[PDB]
């Protein structure tokens, strides 16, 4: 994959306790996780798992009630996977036998077949994945498939590359551009079209890194288009509504996973400081694992659209402007 993302300290004494021909064949970059804190407990699944670098770094992360699904269809990656179960189990829980990991073959795209067995409905608290939706062209049928496992105030939390514009026909054609995750990229505004197609109707920009093409070959089927990197959320949350709406509210994130909790690029709470909220974000910390570290107050009188923010006009923009003007400038 990438160059991708530095490794979080927390994240570092943990990976060296990881067994090391997991991590010397696992294909691609680390799929990134939500603040470690919040994952205390959680069913996280993550899609192209590999090797189950991601999976095993979970797994501790989760503690041991918590668990973590891995799924992937590379045969060769699973075995691999498969028989670190009790290596980690003794590693991170004192036994071989108290693992809170496993590990399905099967389609990201269809999760109820997998092959030990299926993921249910409704019984994921996060899927994780990085750079998976590219190489697939029904990135429909895999949006429905995340929104069919993930319980209420589950998300989606993941990373991808996207384009500022459609890209040409012979763009997508490339062999070369497709294997970099490039060639299969949708523009931003398809992307949130399809992502609220599949019932996600709230999408929030955590980060955006450039991607740059350089081979002059290359940059000839794409001459204009910029590439980013972003990470997206997505709360599987029953209220959330296509708008962002003022209802009174405000929010206060309590402590105890952090000093301040950065829901997105729009909402930073800094400990015990109450922080005025959109009726959609009040949803999401209110139905999601999230609402042990908040409180949040009761819904008053609509007031409209929500303003009280300092970028509430990108707030309200598309996802273009978004992710265009929080890169750089
Ligand atoms: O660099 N990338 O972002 C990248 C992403 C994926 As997916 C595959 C190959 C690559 O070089
Ligand atoms: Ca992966
Ligand atoms: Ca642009
Ligand atoms: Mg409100
Ligand atoms: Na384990």
């Amino acid at each position: 994959c990438k160059l991708a993302a530095a490794v979080p300290e927390s994240h570092r004494k943990i990976l060296a306790d990881i067994a090391d021909e997991v991590l010397e064949k696992f294909y691609g970059c680390g799929s990134t996780l939500p603040a470690d804190g919040s994952l205390e407990g959680a069913t996280v699944l993550d899609l192209g798992c590999g090797t189950g670098r991601d999976v095993y770094l979970a797994s501790k992360l989760v503690g041991e009630h918590g668990k973590v699904i891995g799924v992937d269809m590379l045969d060769n990656q699973l075995e691999v996977a498969r028989k670190y179960v009790e290596y980690h189990a003794e590693k991170f829980f004192g036994s071989p036998s108290r693992s809170n990991v496993r590990f399905l073959k099967g389609f990201i795209e269809n999760l109820a077949t997998a092959e030990p067995e299926g993921v249910p409905d409704s019984s994921v608290d996060i899927v994780i994945s990085n750079c998976v939706c590219n190489l697939s062209t029904n990135k429909l049928a895999l949006f429905k498939e995340i929104h069919r496992v993930l319980r209420d105030g589950g998300e989606l939390y993941f990373s991808d590359v996207y384009a500022d514009r459609r890209l040409s026909e012979a763009a997508q054609q490339d062999p070369i551009l497709y294997g970099e995750c490039l060639g299969g990229a949708l523009y931003l505004e398809d992307f949130r079209r399809l992502v609220a197609e599949a019932g996600f109707r709230d999408v929030r920009l955590v980060s955006v890194g450039p991607v740059d093409v350089s081979d002059p070959q290359l940059r000839k089927l794409v001459p204009d288009v910029q590439f980013y990197s972003c990470t997206f959320r997505c709360f599987k949350v029953a209220t959330l509504e296509a708008t962002r709406e003022d209802y009174g509210q405000s929010a206060t994130y309590l402590g105890g996973i952090g000093e301040e909790f950065k829901l997105d690029r729009f909402f930073t709470f800094p400990r015990e400081k109450p922080v005025r909220v959109d009726r959609n974000t009040a949803e999401i910390i209110r139905h999601s694992r999230l609402h042990q570290w908040f409180s949040v107050s009761a819904e008053q009188q609509h007031m409209g659209l929500f303003k009280a923010n300092d970028s509430y006009a990108l707030l309200h923009a598309p996802l273009s402007m978004q992710v265009e003007q929080l890169v750089s400038g």
